[PDB]
């Protein structure tokens, strides 16, 4: 996982 916290962000927007 190169973005665990990323995973959640990215999927907000």
């Amino acid at each position: 996982i190169l973005g665990k916290i990323w995973e959640g962000i990215k999927s907000l927007f």
